DNA sequence: TTGTCGGCGATTCGCCGACAA
DNA sequence: TTGTCGGCGAATCGCCGACAA
């Protein structure tokens, strides 16, 4: 698999760390993405697993993967607990999907910033100019579209596959659609559907922690799922990060900004300001810094609300 | 919450224990619902056979794919009517016909319709497992007669996602509310991992069961009924008649496989072992060895356990 | 720049007998 | 009995400007 179209599927400006070294794990965000799969209707009546907060380890393998019907990624990774011790960058764009894409009477609308970045740069005068694109999503299938440039004023158009690859994808408005363009000029196409078993919730919320405290007290490696749609915050994050932020200081009043949104022109800063500091969750898991920061955003318009973050989602702002 | 349409829905030939009833809560079966998903050093020295109380069973189903499952809850115990079935065939299924209706079928449960006129039609409307309602024109035409479903066939076949090969099923009852309901055919490439890895499963099925046995305190479980072997939650009076009775090799057995029929296969006892004595040692988790005269479609379910095996005469 | 809508094709869909398996 | 197919109507699908935001 492929892996500018996996990272691009999965998040913005959302990347792993490095095979071979040393990170974080940090069993409450693990739990945190377990109750995110299904709603946990109940997290009480677990056995107390003494378990510290963080629990440094080497990284042993990432294997990235897709369903092969809804296209939703996870990796698969190896953790081994440990005892006491830029690259590059290709063209590419996205956009969410508007209802008239979405219609079946519709084809799709192609932004103008977008044709420049990374699709086929073309001809001039065909009346109608128009050239054969052909796209791989994450399991190599080839995806034809028939990218016409028309209308009065003109807009850039994808017209023939654009109605057969919304059926067979099951998409709709609000859901967003990706492209990236490789050295080869071999572009792929990638979907990442807006936001709506086997095993119940206490079953999995204490199979992580059993888990986990067995290949901690072993320093056995264990196996994890990271599925970044279904996650709020990272929970595997290089050690090194971790001492960084513990080592320094926030304190009561401070601003600080977050980069979760970019990849697009305006990188839209957030910002917000630091009205405290406490174990979060002090009763399973104190002292931790799990969320350790108490947030007030800086006038949020009800997108993005979560009050309490960590010491490495912030920098220090202005 | 229409227990009918589940079970025909979940399996022929599948009932479940009663509420409030003590049943054999069997770990190893357990293990092997979450392992048949995905193709998988533990240490849960958890007994073979844990019996428990039945406290609640709620049947469910994914809205989105309609497969069933039920959630149960165990607590362990320190003391000592009108039906029918048709796989799709790729007539129903293609957007060029509508649905060919087994003649038998139209008899049998579906309102009796009037052929005093014409084209003998009627508007029939059908609720599935969510309380959708489904319209259905079903006509009574062709040369020879048949009886087709016509109108909204196809908006049900997208919809539900259905291909050929899959099933779709219809009952009456005594209300005569007409419900619908999809057994989908088996595919593997639909069942892989999304929110767990197998060892963590493979554990948190062995730690749940631990803890609320040492503490005979309530816990919860998820019977997948179609992508199950057979099942792990067997009456506690089964589980005690097959184990005090003596099986012994060379006696002949029956088995009440799938199919209308209810047909059963036969076969022999090859042997009687520990089937994983590693593991669980002294179980009666599959631990006979079975050989079928009926080596047909080489199911090869040669290893099975005694609470599944009536005796084989007549 | 880039959504939505009416308008009019070429193309499906979808109801109908035939026919044997 | 019931699966498939040729066939012909008829209701979409899908492409094209207009038009404003």
């Amino acid at each position: 698999i492929d892996a500018e179209l996996w990272y691009a599927c999965a998040g913005p400006q959302k990347a792993l760390p490095p095979v071979g070294s040393v990170v974080a794990y940090l069993p409450q965000g693990h739990i945190e993405q377990v109750a995110s799969f299904n709603n946990q209707e109940l997290d009480a009546q677990i056995p107390r697993y003494n378990l510290p907060a963080v629990i440094p380890c080497m990284l042993n393998d990432i294997q990235l993967s897709a369903d092969p019907d809804s296209d939703e990624v996870y990796a698969t990774l190896t953790l081994c607990p440990m005892s006491e011790q830029p690259k590059r960058k290709s063209r590419s764009f996205t956009k969410t999907l508007t209802v008239s894409d979405t219609s079946t009477h519709g084809g799709f609308s192609v932004p103008r910033r977008a044709a420049d970045d990374c699709l086929p740069k073309l001809d001039m005068s065909l009346n109608p100019p128009n050239q054969e694109l052909v796209a791989k999503d994450l399991h190599g299938n080839e995806w034809r579209f028939r990218h016409i440039f028309r209308g009065q004023p003109k807009r850039h158009l994808l017209t023939t596959g654009w109605s057969v690859f919304v059926s067979q994808k099951r998409l709709v408005a609000g859901d967003a659609v990706l492209f990236l363009r490789g050295e080869n000029g071999q572009l792929r196409v990638g979907v990442r559907r807006a936001p709506r078993k086997v095993l119940t919730s206490p079953t999995m919320h204490i199979g992580v922690l059993a888990a986990a405290a067995h290949a901690a007290t072993e320093k056995s490696r264990f196996s994890l799922i990271y599925n970044p749609r279904s996650c709020p915050s990272e929970f595997v994050i290089p050690y090194s990060k971790y001492l960084k932020a513990v080592k320094s200081n926030f304190n009561v009043g401070q601003r600080f900004k977050m980069k979760f949104e970019s990849e697009d022109p305006s990188d839209r800063r957030h910002t917000g300001t630091i009205t405290g500091i406490c174990d979060f969750d002090p009763a399973r898991w104190p002292g931790s810094e799990w969320r350790s920061l108490q947030v007030n955003w800086d006038e949020s318009s009800s997108s993005e609300r979560q009050e309490r973050v960590s010491p490495w989602e912030v920098e220090p702002g202005n």
